[PDB]
């Protein structure tokens, strides 16, 4: 089985005392057939250390961009732009629109919003799309910058089936995180089961939402394990069955040589 962790904040883990280093935390991964992971930068200073970090991996890819939340300081998208044609970035973001700690910075995140999927538009790279309590606004700035042009994907959708069905309709795929295993999530296994197998993607966002068995303890990416076996389980299908789907999904969204996604040799 191959499975890859769509979304983790591979900078943000507990490298004190939960594990030794990024090493350690892809060997738990794999451990689990969580055999890639795509780490994720909240701001371009963070992409830096990340990248730095990380190292060169064979079994790791990066987004770059600046989430909606980290929007107070201002940044330069010539600097998005250049850095997100360095390779081993796969995609821009996250990006996306956070209206639930509202201070009114939301003028701010739709501009960077734009910018994000246009740099995408121009390098052929898809968005990584966070959205929460700004529904609207972020289908219509999807639609509008023609986000067609890049494709993307709904990072940890907390949404509903109707919302999941307007991304659909714009090429979209649609990823799923720990949050879908919550007792209170009834609205997002709804959306998990109207979710077409080929549009389906899993993550952690590690270290945050560790989903059951594991609630109360740090993420990690080897727990996107959990979260495909509930979702397969959800699905109807093996476990085997949505590690391939969603897979090769993941392959096909991100343009990533399929051998580079397998365990062969
Ligand atoms: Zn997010
Ligand atoms: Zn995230």
């Amino acid at each position: 089985m191959f499975l890859v962790d769509s979304h983790c904040h591979l900078d943000g883990l507990d490298y004190e005392s939960l594990h030794k280093d990024v090493d350690d935390v892809l060997a738990k991964a794999a451990a689990r057939d969580v055999k890639f992971c795509l780490a994720v930068a909240t701001t371009l200073p963070s992409y830096l250390h990340m990248r730095d970090l990380v190292g060169e991996r064979d079994n790791v890819v990066f987004s770059c961009g600046v989430h909606p939340l980290n929007q107070n300081d201002p940044y330069d998208v010539e600097d998005l732009r250049r850095l997100a044609a360095e390779e081993g970035v796969v995609a821009l973001g996250e990006t996306g629109l956070d209206y639930y700690y509202t201070p009114e910075t939301k003028v701010r995140q739709q501009e960077s919003f734009i910018h994000h999927i246009q740099i995408g538009r121009e390098l052929n790279k898809p968005v990584i799309v966070h959205t929460r309590d700004a529904r609207a606004d972020t289908l219509a700035i999807l639609r509008e910058e023609k986000v067609t042009d890049c494709g993307g994907v709904l990072h940890c959708f907390t949404e509903d089936r109707e919302t999941a069905g307007k991304l659909l309709d714009l090429g979209f795929y649609i990823s799923f995180s720990g949050i879908v295993t919550f007792r209170n999530a009834e609205q997002l296994r709804d959306a998990a089961r109207y979710v077409p197998l080929d549009r389906l993607l899993v993550e952690t966002d590690s270290p945050y939402l560790a989903p059951v068995p594991h609630r109360g303890k740090e993420n990690q990416p080897a727990m996107v394990r959990d979260v495909a076996e509930y979702m397969a389980v959800l699905k109807g299908v093996a476990v085997e069955e949505l590690a391939q789907v969603t897979t090769d999904n993941f392959a096909r969204l991100f343009h990533i040589d399929a051998s580079r996604l397998q365990s062969i040799r």
